[PDB]
């Protein structure tokens, strides 16, 4: 509260560490469904169903331009990618499996890096 401060995380390396995690996700072999925005003109139903599209290239642009105020907003956008994937794809499809795989991959890097 006012004039009563908690000790807080050293956050000075957060930007660089998130960038490294994102690089590891960008280069994963199962990243291909998530590298670019889904083409809303070519993919029936996506525009109406998925209220907040997100993809790795949009996250990278946002990270490179100071649009994440903290590491938690970065993780929210990453998770949104996989939450969207689950919404639109069956678990046993190729894209569906890729999403589960990439989510697992992310969360381990996230825990190992920050928790
Ligand atoms: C990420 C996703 O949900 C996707 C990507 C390409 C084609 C498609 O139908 C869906």
């Amino acid at each position: 509260s006012m004039s009563v401060k908690k000790p807080k995380r050293d956050d000075s390396k957060d930007l660089a560490l998130c960038s490294m995690i994102l690089t590891e996700m960008e280069t994963h072999e199962d990243a291909w469904p998530f590298l670019l925005p889904v083409n809303l003109k070519l993919v029936p139903g996506y525009k109406k169903v998925i209220k907040k599209p997100m993809d790795f290239s949009t996250i990278r642009e946002k990270l490179s331009s100071g649009q994440y105020p903290n590491l938690e907003t970065f993780a929210l956008d990453v998770r949104l990618v996989f939450d969207n994937c689950e919404t639109f794809n069956e678990d046993d499809s190729d894209i569906g499996r890729a999403g589960h795989n990439m989510r697992k991959y992310f969360e381990k890097k996230w825990t190992d890096t920050f928790k």
